[PDB]
């Protein structure tokens, strides 16, 4: 099975993932170079569903020039029936990697952290708040971490969770909400668990996040700056919580 995106032929090598209507494939061009293609079937898409892909494409396009911690979009094809998207091919997503990885090197964590911050910082600069951030939204490319999506459209799975939810999101039922989410992703790469992985019942966990009388665990580790990073990020009151630019000037990032 082959395909043509803007008069350019791409041979299929494998299918990376399938989500909903959309499918993702490991593909090759005339020069045998590798790309990922997100195919989307628009045959049964609603007016709303259609708008979410138009938005995700636009944001992905504007942000290219701004940061290199955003996945490169080379070309696209949007008809009434389908969407083809030619993007750069990563090695693995952070979630699949973290599960495989087990224990992680402190120096790789520091770098993955600087990338995650630089990426989320850029989406904020364009007035975008991701809201629901997870290790999956991140992709390892060239020994680098790059954001795959902005939350705006449908997520995918290779071929969801509640542990990364900010208390303010659960209360009202801000960019600081993504600090809490990145905080959970770092806490995980530091302790092997998310702050509320220990609460089995989802109704119970959602209440442990919003409850200040419930203290989140913070064990002693050789990295002092990393321990403080975690305390700053996981502050329940959004106004008390650290910001991405304040994190970008923190010794954990700027000193080694
Ligand atoms: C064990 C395992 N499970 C899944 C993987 C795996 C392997 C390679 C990749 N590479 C990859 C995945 C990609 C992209 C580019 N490269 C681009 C995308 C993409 C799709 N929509 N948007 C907005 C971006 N993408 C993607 O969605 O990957 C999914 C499967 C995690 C991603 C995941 N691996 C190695």
């Amino acid at each position: 099975q082959s395909m043509s995106v803007k008069g350019r032929i791409y041979s299929i090598l494998k299918q990376i993932g399938s989500g909903g209507s959309s499918k993702v494939f490991q593909v090759l061009n005339e020069k045998k170079q590798i790309y990922a293609i997100k195919y989307v079937n628009l045959e049964e898409a609603d007016n709303q569903t259609l708008d979410s892909y138009r938005n995700e494409i636009a944001y992905l396009n504007k942000l290219q020039q701004h940061s290199d911690k955003i996945i490169r979009l080379y070309d696209y094809e949007i008809t009434d029936q389908y969407i083809y998207m030619v993007m750069e091919c990563g090695n693995i997503d952070l979630n699949s990697w973290l599960k495989k990885k087990k224990s992680i090197d402190p120096w790789e964590r520091k770098s993955y952290w600087k990338n995650m911050l630089e990426a989320v910082h850029t989406i904020h600069q364009h007035g975008i708040v991701h809201s629901d951030l997870k290790p999956a939204n991140f992709l390892i490319v060239d020994g680098m971490l790059k954001l795959i999506d902005f939350g705006i459209a449908n997520q995918m799975q290779p071929d969801g969770t509640v542990n990364y939810m900010p208390p303010e999101a659960i209360k009202d039922m801000s960019p600081k909400s993504d600090v809490w989410s990145l905080g959970c992703i770092l806490y995980y790469m530091t302790y092997g668990k998310t702050p509320f992985q220990q609460i089995i019942n989802q109704i119970s966990k959602l209440h442990a996040i919003i409850d200040p009388n419930h203290e989140i665990e913070f064990p002693d580790i050789p990295e002092k700056d990393l321990q403080d990073v975690l305390k700053c990020c996981l502050k329940r009151d959004p106004k008390q919580r650290i910001s991405i630019p304040e994190l970008l000037a923190h010794p954990y990032v700027q000193i080694q």
